[PDB]
DNA sequence: GGATTACACCCAAGACACCAGGCACGAGACAGAAAAAAACAACGAAAACGGCCACCACCCAAACACACCAAACACAAGA
């Protein structure tokens, strides 16, 4: 399994590490239940690709 | 073919070259070019055979004449 590169990912999406839990593990997580995702994060900033 | 398309102000966010073939030096091989020799042209010397003048005799050319034929004024005919 060549590793040819990392990809990011975006947050709400089946591929994000927020999809499987409930509102609670989401409030541990520190994460707003609000946040509805959609955006990637690239060196600690939001980023969203307009269509 | 280029060249120009409002004015002022505020804020945020990322990068501020990495990596790959050419110059120098780093050494071989046919080609860019140089040296030589052997079959290429000619000329000097000897050999004898082809060329020139005689001698020569038979075959073609000219003269004589034959009969034969082509031809040209004109007496006659004719429209």
């Amino acid at each position: 399994k060549v590793h040819i590169g990392k990809v990011p990912i975006m947050l709400r999406s089946k591929f994000c590490s927020l999809r499987t839990l409930d509102e609670v593990d989401l409030y541990k997580m520190k994460e707003c239940p609000y946040d509805m995702g959609g955006y990637f994060v690239i060196n600690g900033s939001e980023k969203v690709l307009i269509a």
